[PDB]
Formats: C-alpha cells, sequence, structure tokens
C-alpha cells in the first residue's frame, strides 16, 4: 500500500466568499528547516505576491520569493550540504481564490508534501501519506473551503467530547469545564502545510519523519488560520460546571 | 519565606525623559520550556493593550497568538499545558511606560516582576507573582525603574574603586518581565526556575530600556 | 604563517534597485544565536553595534538587552567588554567599512582582506585596532571574483561529467560551488576575542559574542551571476 502518494505532471460569483472577515496583511508565512534546526528567519509573504517562490538561489530582498541558498547554520553537515546542492529552481506556492493553495514543482528533483488535503483526496487518514511532486508538475494542496467545512466538524466533535469527559467523571461540591482550546493543536495543523526538497520521508525511506530531512520548510497559511480563529470564538464558553 | 505572592482579583506627572517615544513600547519572546518558540512579536506604541491567548489568528498588531505556533521539540507535557492558556492575559501600557496585566485564562499566571517584589518586600528577584484569573494587577512602575536603575548604576559604579560592581546584563532585567502561563515555579513546585515551565514569555519595555541607554551614557559602567 | 592579520589605525555595477536594507546582521553567543535578525535601511549608511540597550532600531543594534537562557559567566564577562562597539558604514553601491570604536579590538573576517593580505581564501583573521578605521568589502572586486568564480564552477563540473554504460543520462548539480559564492558576500566579526592559532578559540563559533553580516547589494549581484550559468541538460 503506498504510503508515498505519487504526482507526476499532468498537462492541461454564485458563492459569496468563506468570511466577511478581511484579508490578512501576509496570505502565509514560511520557516525553512534542516533537520529538527531552524536556518534563518521566518519569510513573511504579502498577500499582494500571490506566487512566492522559494529556491537554492541567493537574493535576500524577500517579497515575493524567498532564497535559501545564502543562508548560513554553524550545525549544517556534510549531508545537508549535498541535498541544498539539488534545491536549484525550488518551488512556486501559488495563492489563488480567498485562500487556496498550488505548487509548482521548478527544481529538477522532486519535491515531498506533506498535505492534509491532499491524504483526504487519496482516501488516506489523516497525515497517513507523503505526497511526492514530480519535477515540473503544477497541483492544488490546500482548499479553503474543504479545511473550513472539516474544522467546523472537527471543532464540533471536540465540544462534545469535552461535554464528554465533563458527564464523564461527573458526591461534595466540585466543578467542571472543558479545556480551554482542545482539539486545537489539531485544527491548527488543518491550516498549515511542510514540504521537503529533494529527499523524501516515511516507510519506503531513511528518514521517518520530515523532521529527519536535511531541508524542508513549513508553511503557515493565514486566512486559513483567520476563520479557524473565528471558529473557536463561536463555542459555547468554559462556564464553571457545578 | 513566602516566596509565591498571591494576587487574587480586589475590584477597584510630566514624562520622564525628552527622549522621543518608542516605535514599539514592548516586544514579548515566547518560550516553551528553554526553546523560544515563534518569532518575537512587536507591540507598536499605538497599541496601549497587547493579548497574549492561545488562539491561531496569525495577524500582527493588538494580538500574540501562541497557538498556532509549531516546535519540533514539542513535548506532551507541553502540550497538555498549551492546553488551558485559553484567553490568555492583557498586558497593558499606561502612561509613559507602566505595565499592568490582566489575566483572562481560566487558569493562573505566574508573573516574574521586580516592581511587585519591592511592593511585597522581598528581596529583588527571591519571588514569583502569582495573578489569579480575572485579576487585574499593576506590574511595573516606570518612574521606580528608572529611580532604580539610576541608583543602582551608580552603586555599581563607585564599586569601581574595588560584586557590587553590576554590569548592564543585571540592569536590563529592570526593564524585562516574564510570566509563565498555567504552570508555576519554584521551591513549591517541581520547576525551580521559568525557563522550566512548559510555556512563558519574555516581555521587553521598551521605554524603560531607552531610560537606561540614556543612563549607561552618564554614569559608565 | 601569519594566520592573524593586523589592522592598527593609521559607475553601477548594476541597474537592479538599491536593496530595500543593505546588509542583514545575526547576533551569536558561541554557536547559538542570540535575538533576531537585524535588518539596516539602506537609509541609514552606518549602523552602530554596541554594547548598550536601546531597542529603538533603525541604525543602531545594541546587544545589551538581548537574552539568552543558554548563556555563560564566559559569554557575560565577554560582553561586558563590547562597549561602543563597532560601526559598519556603507560607501557607494556596495562598499563595507568598519570603525572600531570599542577598546578592545575587534576580529574580522573578510575574503577582501584576504586577496589584499595574499592570504588563502578564507584562512586568515583580520584584527581591527581600535580606533581602526579600515574598508573591509569592496563590491567590484567582489562582482569580479564571483563571476570568475561561478564560471570555474561550470568548467569543472562539465569536466566532471566526461569523467564517466551508455544507456543512461548523467547531469550536474544546480547549486554547484553556490555556497562558497554567497560567503564572498558575507562578513564576520568577533568583538573582544579573537580566533585561530594563537586564540585558545579555533574559530568564530567558539568566540563569546560574534555577529555575521549578509551584505544585500552583493547578494544580488551573485543571484544575477547564478542566473546566466548554462542551464542543466542532461547529456547521455
Amino acid at each position: 500500500n503506498g504510503h508515498l502518494q505519487h504526482h507526476p505532471p499532468m498537462p492541461p460569483a454564485f458563492q459569496p466568499p468563506i468570511s466577511n472577515h478581511p484579508a490578512p496583511e501576509y496570505w502565509c508565512s514560511i520557516a525553512y528547516f534542516e533537520m529538527d534546526v531552524q536556518v534563518g528567519e521566518t519569510f513573511k509573504v504579502p498577500s499582494s505576491c500571490p506566487i512566492v517562490t522559494v529556491d537554492g538561489y541567493v537574493d535576500p530582498s524577500g517579497g515575493d520569493r524567498f532564497c535559501l541558498g545564502q543562508l548560513s547554520n554553524v550545525h549544517r553537515t556534510e549531508a545537508i550540504e549535498r541535498a541544498r546542492l539539488h534545491i536549484g529552481k525550488g518551488v512556486q506556492l501559488e495563492c489563488k481564490g480567498e485562500g487556496d493553495v498550488w505548487v509548482r514543482c521548478l527544481s529538477d528533483h522532486a519535491v515531498f508534501v506533506q498535505s492534509y488535503y491532499l491524504d483526504r483526496e487519496a482516501g488516506r487518514a489523516p497525515g497517513d501519506a507523503v505526497h511526492k511532486i514530480y519535477p515540473s508538475a503544477y497541483i492544488k494542496v490546500f482548499d479553503l473551503r474543504q479545511c473550513h467545512r472539516q474544522m467546523q466538524q472537527q471543532a464540533a466533535t471536540a465540544q462534545a467530547a469535552a461535554a464528554a469527559q465533563a458527564a464523564a467523571v461527573a458526591a461534595p461540591a466540585i466543578s467542571l469545564s472543558a479545556a480551554a482550546g482542545i482539539g486545537v493543536d489539531d485544527l491548527r495543523r488543518l491550516c498549515i502545510l511542510r514540504m521537503s526538497f529533494v529527499k523524501g520521508w516515511g516507510p519506503d525511506y531513511p528518514s521517518q519523519s520530515i523532521k529527519e530531512t536535511p531541508c524542508w520548510i513549513e508553511i503557515h497559511l493565514h486566512r486559513a488560520l483567520q476563520l479557524l480563529d473565528e471558529v473557536l470564538h463561536t463555542m459555547p464558553i468554559a462556564d464553571p460546571q457545578p
């Protein structure tokens, strides 16, 4: 069974916005890692730069292109050096619609994405799969609507398991309250993308997690995070329960 | 000796320097145990009130959410704790550079403040002030700080004729606040230091820091 | 041997628009980076890096207030001596200068100074004495060295292909020699303590407090240079 989903290149107004909330100043923020160490600062991408490029070149300017070639890292090994060599033209993260995200592998080597969307699209379990994107391939890795639906659902699901454990253990004088933020470290996960350049991880590979690959990045989508937060704030408040 | 001060909720001059107002009145740095997580959050002077909660909106400005942040080194222990940060708290800046904390979290907040140290009559830095939910305590008085950094630098300087000689790295601490969410530290707790707690934040007060710079250029250490 | 060098007090290359910042400075304590990367606006041609505490940012980086849970007594002793630190000035399109204001000299790592001193690239330490005001980076010289270096990289690679089963295609890496190149655009200086043979600190990252300075304009020029390299085309 393919834990590794392959993604080869495939050459070619009626519905309101998801939220009235105004767009963010940045549509996403990107943190680059070498193994379990973050190299360089977090790169923010203005919502006015619908396409950001992350290659292995050296221009520091910022804005819509985030270079990794010039970054230093005192702990860097000879392996990370080998890998960093092949990043090259890297990838393009394109933001369409309110907050949909696409990836364009411009590198000569395949990139390995970690996306909850792609997981669902492959009939796989959440987080159980590595999506390999072949050089030149151009595929959608995140759908705002799909994510939003999932959030409200998961959020509800949790809120219930809240009153569940609540009525569970629940004599003297004692009060109960839902953990101010149940299932949050999980809903946020739905708003974060990740991708490893050159090297892939998982069963078929020596790297077991992405934290074990020479050079990857973690993409935080803000418009998704805006929604989610807005969702968390539409839940019954933790009112002490005798 | 009552190392832990208790702050339950109890319902209710001109500028010190001509020096210009800070771009940001403070900057917060969130840590998990002894690792800094996220970027350092900087609060504009036009945002006299900042909220640090456990939610997930990444926007800048007056709200710093620790919920969406990641940490490869994160542990179950830390996660379980982050679970209760909730409404978090509100750090407020009054006057030229005074600071007040307002706990909104359902659970206590343990602040490390020199100002409170004096009020509680404890030896400087030998106390952990526990802010109870809904409490609206004042944690930093600019004027006092100013009075203190001067004297402390004056004595640290005069102590050159010789320990008593403090360097920048001791005076700067007068301009910094620190607080832990949910968990507390001290002798009555497993965590002996703040950097040994699941989630806390170090707060740098910029107005106070300026005064200190202005002071290290008159009473050189 | 002369690994340690002593420096006591004694037209546009591109149309590409001037960088937003002319350099990015990162502060380190041993092998740890304390504080955030300070970015200097091009409008602040001279930035000051001292050991004081104004957080104001802009044209002055203070390492005084910065915190580090890993800090030690040795690093604390060392920070004590940074004082007025240094001044990094930017002349022209991208030339960098250093003026030691500290009472203690500092030790820069400058590929340009290496060229001048007639020493193997990167194999030297330049000690800037208090009061000294010496040039440490030259764009023109840097630009010229880049191209010839990138070019040598290329040749070497293609010469690696010939050095090699017919039914298979071979190909050269995209980032060939890209590291050593970008290094030509970065400066490093250690306050108070030097490093090298004559020192108990064998490398910059073994010193209590140093900074790495990324020269922006130079980095752009190298980007263009890199984008003028023959696209990698797998030959069978």
